[PDB]
RNA sequence: AGAUGGUAAGGGCCCACGGUGGAUGCCUCGGCACCCGAGCCGAUGAAGGACGUGGCUACCUGCGAUAAGCCAGGGGG
């Protein structure tokens, strides 16, 4: 992902809510899945996407242990 | 009547050139010694492991279902 996009995720998750944050989570570990699939059977060209769908569910999770830990 | 040479199946010695083999010399990522520095880790689960982890991944390395990585500070360019 670029660095700015990764600067935006960050700001936005730490916006969101715990509860927003699981949602969110697992919307993002369903379209992982997809891409699993799709590369599965050899549909996925872009097949970054896969890296940085599971550095983003990390990011995400990251933020919902930092506003828990408190 | 007599006398003495060319035979090489193969062999021997020498010479040339190869093959095999990996000595020798050069080399060094590694090692050895001494000296100095430094010196504990663990139930907040250690030492050490198993199994995992990559779009394609046998092994090694790293990492742990957040899995060659996540957040932040510092360095650097
Ligand atoms: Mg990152
Ligand atoms: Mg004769
Ligand atoms: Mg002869
Ligand atoms: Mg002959
Ligand atoms: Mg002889
Ligand atoms: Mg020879
Ligand atoms: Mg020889
Ligand atoms: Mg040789
Ligand atoms: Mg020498
Ligand atoms: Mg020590
Ligand atoms: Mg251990
Ligand atoms: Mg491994
Ligand atoms: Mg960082
Ligand atoms: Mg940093
Ligand atoms: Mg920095």
């Amino acid at each position: 992902m670029k660095l700015s996009e990764v600067r935006k995720q960050l700001e936005e998750a730490r916006k969101l809510s715990p509860v927003e944050l699981e949602k969110l989570v697992r919307e993002k570990k369903r379209e992982l899945m997809e891409l699993r699939f799709q590369a599965s059977i050899g549909q996925l060209s872009q097949n970054h996407k896969i890296r940085d769908l599971k550095r983003q569910i990390a990011r995400l999770l990251t933020v919902l242990n930092e506003k828990r830990r408190q």
